C-alpha cells in the first residue's frame, strides 16, 4: 500500500526537497525554511518521513538519500535571498559516525559557494542521542565557532531531559502543541519560555494548525512560527511578505486581548484595595489590641469574597491565627500563628516593595498550598512594621 | 554482601529512618523509611541489593515487605500526624498494578494509619513499562488520599510536560549535583511550574551550609540530609532542631534583605541618571527620536550597549543604536519590528504607565551578543517607552547586580 525502502533506493533520481516557511513575530515575515524529504512516485509526491525514521534500513543508504536532498536544497538557496535561515534535520547518531566532519565539509563547501554558515539551523533531538553529552557538546560547540546554529526538537516527548538540553546551550527550542490539541499545559509553556529567556534560546512553535494554537504560541514567548495554519510545504519559495497582512492583524488582536486582560486585573486590584482600605481604617478605630481580634472582624466586613486572612511581621513570622472561610462562614485557626514564610518565592521581595510603594497589591495566580485551588494573595502594609495578607479564590467569572 | 547472606538472614533486616524538616515551623514532619541489615555486628545498606539486576523480584519484594511492615509498626506508636516517605521502585510496583502494595497500605489503614499520611516516592528514570500506565495507577492511588512525590527532579528526571500531567504533591530535588550555570536555570523554571500546579519542593541530600541556603532561597518547603540529621533507628524529638534552624534562617533572611535592597537602590540611582539625561537632552530641543537616542547613547556610553524606543503596543519607533567594540552604531532596520511577544513586555508597559517610574529587568541572556545582561525601562511623554540594555561589563563592576 505505502512506500517500500526498495521503491526509494531504486528511484533515487526522483527524490526532491520540499520547503516550509517559518514566520517571525517581529516582522511577521518569512525568516527561513525547513527542508523536507520528498519523492515523486507514481505521479504522486509523497513523504520520505517514515523512510528516515525506519530502523530496518541500512544507514549507508540513508546518507546517500539525504545527501541528494540537501545538495538540491542548498542549490535552491544559492539563487535566493542571502539572509534566509536554513532549517535542516540531522540525526546526531548518524552524524557522529565521523564526528560530523563530512557534514561540516559539505556546509564548508557551501560557504565558499555563497552561504554564510550562521544561516544553518541544525535541528536535533537530544533524547535520541546515545553516547556522552560532553562528546556531542564539544562537536556542536566547534560547530558554533563558525556561527552554525543548533536547534533542539521534540522538547518533552519521550526521554527529553531539560538538564542535557540546557548544557547543549541551544540557539533554538522547537515546541509542538500536540498535547494541547485541558487546563495545566499553559504553565508548561510559561515555564519553558522563561527558561529559554534565561539560557538565551529562541522559541519556534511548530505544527500550528488552528488559530488558538497561534495565540498560545504568541503569548508564551514564541519568536518563530510554523504549521498548516500559516503555510503547508511546497517546492517553491514564497514571497517574503505573503502573510504580512494576515499576521499583522492577527497579532494586533492578540496584543489587544492581552492588554485588556491586564486592565481588568489592575482595575479589580484598585477596586479591591479600596474595599480593604475602608475596612482597615474604619475598624482600627475600635478596641482590637490583640491583632487576632481585627482579623475576625475584617473577614466579616468584606463582601463574602475573602478566603483566608492573616498578619505577618517583616521577617515572615505569622503572629496571627488564620480566619479560613468555608461554606460562607468563619473559622478561627490559632495553630498557624507561629510560622515563617520567608522561604516562599516572592515573599521578602513584597515586604521590601511595600516599604517603597506604601500600597497593597495582588500576587499572580498560584495554587493554594492546602486546598489546591487557584488563588491570588493581597498584601497590605499596616502601621508599625506589619503586613496584612488576604488569600482570594479563582474569580472564575 | 551476597544476596544469599541477606535472604537467609531475613530476620536481621530492619528499617532505619531519616527526619524531614518543616520550613514554617522548624520541625520534623515525617521520616523517610530506609532499608538496613545487621550483618557481622554492623548496620549495612540494602541499596546495593535493591539495585542488583540478577536478583528476581520475588526476592526483592520479600525483603521490601519485611522492612515496610516493621516500619509501619513503629509509626503506629509515634505521633499520629507524621508523614511516611517510602521510596518504591516503579517496576516492582507495576508488576501487579500496585494492587498488593495498596492492599498492604489498607491493612494499616485498618490499624489506624490514615492513608493521607503516606508519601509514595516514584522514580520514573528507571521505568521500562508503559508510562501512561504508571500514571493511571498513580492517579488511582490518589483517590485514597495518598500523597505522591516524584524523585530526581532537575537532573535525570527533568521533563515539564510530565510533571504537569501527573501534577504530583511533591517534587524531590537532589543537591549533590550543585557541588548561574545551566543547572540553576533548570531548577528555577521547575520551581515556577511547581508554584503554579501546587507541588511542594523537597530538597534532599543537604550535606553543607550553601545547600541549605540554596534550598531555602529557592522555594524549599521541606529539607533532608546529613547536614540536618543523619539516619538513625529511632524517632527524634519533634523540636530536635528548631533552634539551630530558627537562627540559621535569620542569617539567610538578613543576607537576602541586604541583597534585595542593593539591587533596588541601584535601580533608583540609575533612574535618576537617566531622568537627568532625557529631560536635559529633550528640553528645548527640536530634533527627532532617532537623533535623540544617538545623543543619549553617548551620554550613557559607559553603562549601555543598546538603546531603542517603542509605543504602547510594542512597535519600535526608532532604529537601534548599538555599541560594538567601543564605538556606537546605528541600525535603522530595527524600526517597525514588534516586541510584544517577549515575556513581561506588555506587563512592563502596564507597570510603567501606572507607577510612572522606570526599572531594571532581572538577569537574562541577550540573544545577539550571548551574554547575561539587564534592560532598563523608562517611561517618557506621549506614551513612548525607552529601553536601555546594560552590558555584562558594567553589571559585574557594580555591587550586587549579578
Amino acid at each position: 500500500a505505502m512506500l517500500d525502502p526498495l521503491d526509494i533506493l531504486t528511484n533515487i533520481d526522483d527524490v526532491l526537497p520540499y520547503y516550509q516557511a517559518i514566520f517571525s513575530a517581529e516582522e511577521q515575515k518569512v525568516v527561513g525554511y525547513e527542508v523536507l524529504g520528498r519523492i515523486l512516485a507514481d505521479s504522486e509526491i509523497q513523504s520520505l518521513g517514515p523512510f528516515f525514521l525506519d530502523a530496518g534500513i541500512p544507514e549507508e543508504y540513508k546518507l546517500e538519500v539525504d545527501n541528494r536532498i540537501i545538495r538540491q536544497a542548498l542549490d535552491r538557496f544559492l539563487e535566493a535571498d542571502s539572509d534566509l535561515l536554513i532549517f535542516m534535520n540531522q540525526d546526531a547518531n548518524l552524524l557522529m559516525l565521523d564526528h560530523g566532519e563530512s557534514f561540516l565539509e559539505l556546509l564548508k563547501e557551501y560557504e565558499a559557494k555563497g552561504i554564510e554558515l550562521h544561516r544553518f539551523v541544525l535541528e536535533i533531538t537530544e533524547h535520541n542521542f546515545e553516547g556522552d553529552i560532553e562528546q556531542l557538546y564539544h562537536m556542536l560547540a566547534y560547530y558554533r565557532t563558525y556561527g552554525i546554529k543548533i536547534a533542539v526538537d521534540n522538547i518533552g516527548k519521550e526521554s527529553s531531559n531539560l538538564d542535557r538540553i540546557a548544557l547543549l546551550s541551544p540557539d533554538l527550542l522547537k515546541i509542538d502543541l500536540q498535547a494541547l490539541k485541558s487546563p495545566s499545559y499553559e504553565h508548561v509553556l510559561y515555564s519553558i519560555s522563561l527558561l529559554a529567556r534565561k539560557i538565551g534560546a529562541a522559541l519556534l512553535y511548530e505544527d500550528i494548525e488552528a488559530n488558538f494554537q497561534l495565540q498560545y504560541a504568541w503569548r508564551n514567548g514564541g519568536r518563530y512560527f510554523q504549521g498548516y495554519y500559516l503555510v503547508s510545504p511546497s517546492e517553491t519559495f514564497l514571497e517574503r511578505d505573503v502573510l504580512k497582512q494576515r499576521l499583522k492583524t492577527e497579532f494586533h488582536q492578540f496584543i489587544t486581548h492581552e492588554k485588556k486582560k491586564l486592565e481588568t486585573v489592575y482595575e479589580h486590584s484598585e477596586q479591591f484595595y479600596k474595599r480593604v482600605h475602608q475596612a482597615v481604617t474604619s475598624l482600627r478605630k475600635n478596641n482590637l489590641s490583640s491583632d487576632d481580634d481585627f482579623i475576625k472582624k475584617l473577614a466579616e466586613e468584606l463582601t463574602d469574597c475573602s478566603f483566608r486572612i492573616y498578619m505577618c511581621d517583616e521577617e515572615g513570622d505569622q503572629l496571627t491565627g488564620n480566619v479560613f472561610k468555608q461554606d460562607g462562614e468563619w473559622i478561627y485557626q490559632p495553630e498557624y500563628a507561629e510560622k515563617n514564610w520567608s522561604w516562599r518565592p516572592y515573599f521578602l521581595e513584597n515586604i521590601m516593595r511595600m516599604r517603597n510603594l506604601r500600597k497593597g497589591f495582588f500576587s499572580d495566580l498560584y495554587s493554594d498550598l492546602e486546598t489546591g485551588e487557584m488563588i491570588r494573595t493581597f498584601s497590605y502594609p499596616m502601621d508599625d512594621q506589619m503586613y496584612l495578607f488576604i488569600d482570594l479564590p479563582y474569580s472564575y467569572l
